[PDB]
């Protein structure tokens, strides 16, 4: 309805291929804070959170040491995943990129099942770019 949803794709960490995508499903939500803002007087658009589930698999070899190095730097790791739309004449669109992606949860156990099989798991975004226009 308005979920956002797609099937096959790639994941990304910067410039790194560490995984592929069996499929997604996203949801925007107005929280309350993002309320407080739009209501401010001063100044029709409002701020968003999103979150969805997404299935990995063939996930890299280099993914352990990826997520060491940023723990190195002091840095949360940021995801790209780029997915084939469902419903694509809905959008305009037959591709997405869903950005600054975070995954909570996933722990280096959660990668590795996802080398020879297949993970799910819960995330957050901030922006998406259509891909692939029609």
């Amino acid at each position: 309805r308005n979920v956002m949803s797609g099937t096959w794709g790639e994941l990304w960490l910067d410039g790194n291929k560490v995984a592929e995508v069996k499929k997604f499903q996203a949801k925007m939500e107005f929280t309350k804070e993002d309320i407080i803002i739009a209501g401010q007087m001063g100044t029709k658009y409002m701020g968003y959170k999103g979150k969805g589930s997404i299935t990995l698999y063939h996930v890299s070899s280099r993914m352990h040491k990826l997520i060491g190095e940023k723990i190195k730097r002091g840095s949360e790791p940021r995801f790209v995943a780029i997915s084939k739309l469902n419903d694509p004449d809905s959008y305009g669109a037959e591709r997405i990129a869903v950005k600054n992606i975070a995954f909570d949860d996933l722990t280096l156990a959660d990668w590795e099942v996802g080398v020879k099989g297949e993970i799910e798991a819960p995330f957050t975004f901030t922006e998406y770019d259509f891909l692939d226009i029609i």
